[PDB]
């Protein structure tokens, strides 16, 4: 384990359980995929985290069914004529309205930007990439939220990347590629 104990111990158990279903469903094992655990986890918490840092400015997308994201996106594109996205983004900003797809590397977030753009080959879903560094990239340079919500999420991540460097899963983690 350890990987597996420390998802357990760092992330709160919705996330864990959310992450859990989603590994059972893609039919991988969290006990041995444990460096994908552990991105998925980050990476619903920072979609989490970045919902809740909006008059209720986001819809949450991420972390749900597939069924009942797509009717959630589907209600969206029929009361805004947004585009529908042909895959499915992690939130909807509604005071810009605009979906955002959310990424979160452990390389350069320029490599990771240019490797989700040409993912999405869609010019409406607005992308925002966060490294465990503190640096991220957005989209035309539009990175949506206020300053202090962006460093809550920096330090988040890095906090993570120094408990997995405590414990010594921080390079492996790093080299794993497998999630983001
Ligand atoms: O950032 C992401 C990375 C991977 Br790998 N997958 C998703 C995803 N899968 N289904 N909905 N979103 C992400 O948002
Ligand atoms: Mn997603
Ligand atoms: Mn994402």
């Amino acid at each position: 384990s350890a990987m597996e104990d420390f998802v357990r111990q760092c992330f709160n158990p919705m996330i864990v359980e959310l992450a859990e279903k989603a590994m059972k469903e893609y039919g991988e094992d969290p006990k041995i995929e444990t460096n994908k655990f552990a991105a998925i986890c980050t990476h619903l918490e920072v979609c989490f985290m970045y919902s809740d840092f909006g008059e209720h400015r986001f819809e949450i997308i991420e972390g749900r069914d597939r069924i009942m994201a797509w009717t959630v996106v589907n209600s969206i594109c029929n009361t805004t004529g947004v585009e529908k996205p042909k895959f499915l983004p992690d939130l909807y900003d509604y005071k810009e309205n605009r979906f955002i797809e959310i990424g979160v590397t452990r390389r350069e977030v320029h490599i990771y930007y240019l490797e989700k753009a040409n993912k999405i080959k869609s010019e409406k879903t607005h992308i925002h990439i966060f490294s465990f560094t503190g640096e991220e990239m957005a989209t035309k340079a539009d990175y949506t939220l206020d300053e202090e919500s962006r460093a809550r999420i920096k330090t988040r991540l890095f906090t993570i990347r120094q408990e997995m460097a405590s414990r010594s899963l921080w390079d492996s983690f790093r080299q794993s590629e497998r999630g983001e």
